[PDB]
């Protein structure tokens, strides 16, 4: 018997906001929320319309929730232009400890 | 003449997700996205139905965007029970350098 926290796969949720400053500064903010995973080790990657996204994204350092969990957010600013081309944006989350590969897609 | 980045007020956006793990684990995830502020100094506070929220929330460490900007996220898990009581949740963002007090509200 060796105790320990069960590894758990991240809960992944992709969210959009297009408010006024956002619409004005000619961009659109997407949040890839990744929460509830243990251990911390994750790989995050963004795609547009099948194909990868090279830059324009930051991922926050993870925080430890009250659940002995980790949450973090991956932040992508997408050109407002590029938002109604009927573009599909996806983030993909990898968690080796749980052998988990996750993805959520979002479109205009 | 002394150069420097103009102080800029945070763009504030409150977002909800209620997916399956979320609906199952009997909670609902709210994200208070705070992006595009300089300097970093901010105060974040959550409320429910006028009245403050004591705990259940983590705020990520801020990241430096490509704009010489800071973005961070404040993460609140709200009881699914507490979500359709027609409860209003608000986060409030303070930025002294810009003399800015911001708030966004969200409900079920």
């Amino acid at each position: 018997s060796h105790m320990g926290i069960p590894p758990s796969p991240p809960i992944v949720s992709l969210l959009h906001s297009a408010t006024e400053e956002q619409r004005a500064n000619r961009f659109v903010q997407l949040v890839c929320l990744i929460s509830g995973y243990y251990p911390e080790n994750i790989a995050v990657s963004w795609q547009k319309n099948t194909k990868t996204i090279t830059s324009g994204f930051a991922t926050t350092s993870p925080v430890k929730t009250s659940s002995n969990d980790f949450s973090c957010a991956s932040l992508l600013k997408v050109p407002l232009q590029e938002w109604s081309r009927g573009s599909v944006y996806s983030c993909q989350v990898s968690h080796s400890a749980t052998s988990s590969n996750q993805r959520k897609e979002i479109r205009s």
